[PDB]
């Protein structure tokens, strides 16, 4: 959908430990309104987790990450971020990038281990 | 998942037209730091189209629906809203409700005709 992502990052790693996923676009996307990162485990639905305002540079968080996980974007480079830390087994996931208009990134796995 | 959300509204109407999703909860959400409406088209992914953020009240909208639909709580009520305006077949699509640590709405169909 015009703008494309490609995604790379993640893989294995010790719970408390961090990784950081990366989500490189085709071309600008700091218009669109919603930048985000979305989590989907195992036998559960797709749900976002980390957004940018397009607009404010404003960030949201999901309860279940906010004050581990933190959301930036380079204008530059055209990429967006999420860096985790303090990794949970919880956490567990496959990681999707999106923003308004844009293509879906392909999915990551993180996977947290004891 | 701790807050229960009951899902209500939706149905078929003509382009143009208008509906509004309820979304009706067991116990207070607006503690949560989003609460939003997803959009799932037969064969895509879920995406998120609407949410309050948590705390300071803001809004945000995916570009696909801003201007159109607008998302209200009532924490008399604890009702999470979704009222859709200026609808479009476009917007065909299963909806549902979640807010942070909530489990999800039931889906509902919204379904525009021609």
């Amino acid at each position: 959908a015009q703008v494309q992502l490609v995604e790379s990052g993640g893989g294995l790693v010790q719970a408390g430990g961090s990784l950081r996923l990366s989500c490189a676009a085709s071309g600008s996307f700091f218009m669109s309104n919603v930048m985000a990162w979305y989590r989907q485990a195992p036998g559960k639905a797709r749900e976002l987790i980390a957004a940018i305002r397009g607009g404010d540079m404003s960030t949201v968080y999901d309860d279940s990450v906010k004050g581990r996980f933190t959301i930036t974007r380079d204008d530059d480079k055209n990429i967006l971020y999420l860096q985790m830390n303090d990794l949970k087994p919880e956490d567990t996931a496959m990681y999707y990038c999106k923003a308004s208009g844009s293509s879906w990134g392909q999915g990551t796995q993180v996977t947290v281990s004891s």
